[PDB]
């Protein structure tokens, strides 16, 4: 929603971690300084990669964030990102987040990044069939069938999980960086029909 007068941020931003992140990005003195919606519409970016962030609540105001970096935090709970419709770019490793409902209204979302969050159910993805690079790599995934509803993929990274059937794969023609080393993978007949690929990475497969 929105703020309709002057709020300090840590009224608005519970995490203190996260706030000093708000604070950062305004240039604010103090996280106990007030600011404006007209401050919180300006946000289009938010670095905080090992910020020791907990709960991006208040994220909610931000109507505007395009491109969020929140890699190495302890976040689980990502639904206060569900309406930010603009999201373009969404960073999310070294984090312990498994519901990707949250993620289903984010149509504009076109990199989506999720490695070391100990994954492995990531039907919820169906939902972003605009999805352009998806990065999965170090979880606990090896049902992969969700992955032919993203025809859009130009770049994957599946590494080090356990993956044994790629056929799912076999249909995205737009693929041109496969990474899927570590895995339990012999067949590879699903890359017969990949045209465009330029990086493939299938060493360290343990059948
Ligand atoms: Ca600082």
């Amino acid at each position: 929603e929105t703020i309709t007068v002057s709020t300090p941020i840590k009224q608005i931003f519970p995490d203190a971690a996260f706030a000093e992140t708000i604070k950062d990005n305004l240039k604010k003195k103090s996280v106990t300084d007030a600011v404006t919606q007209n401050e919180l519409n300006s946000i289009d970016q938010i670095i905080a990669n090992n910020s020791d962030i907990k709960s991006v609540q208040g994220i909610q105001y931000l109507p505007n964030v395009t491109k969020l970096f929140l890699n190495g935090n302890k976040l689980t709970d990502i639904k206060p990102l569900t309406n930010l419709k603009n999201l373009g770019w969404l960073f999310l490793d070294e984090n312990k987040i498994k519901d990707l409902s949250s993620l289903k209204d984010l149509k504009k979302l076109k990199s989506l990044s999720l490695e070391h969050n100990g994954i492995s159910d990531i039907n919820g993805l169906v939902h972003l069939p605009q999805l352009e690079s998806l990065y999965l790599g170090n979880n606990k995934i090896t049902d992969i069938t969700v992955l032919s509803r993203l025809t859009k993929l130009d770049t994957l990274s599946l590494e080090d999980n356990q993956i044994s059937d790629i056929v799912p794969l076999a249909g995205l023609t737009k693929l041109q960086n496969l990474y899927l080393s570590k895995n339990h993978i012999s067949d590879l007949r699903a890359l017969a029909g990949l045209k465009n690929l330029d990086v493939l990475e299938l060493f360290s497969q343990e059948c």
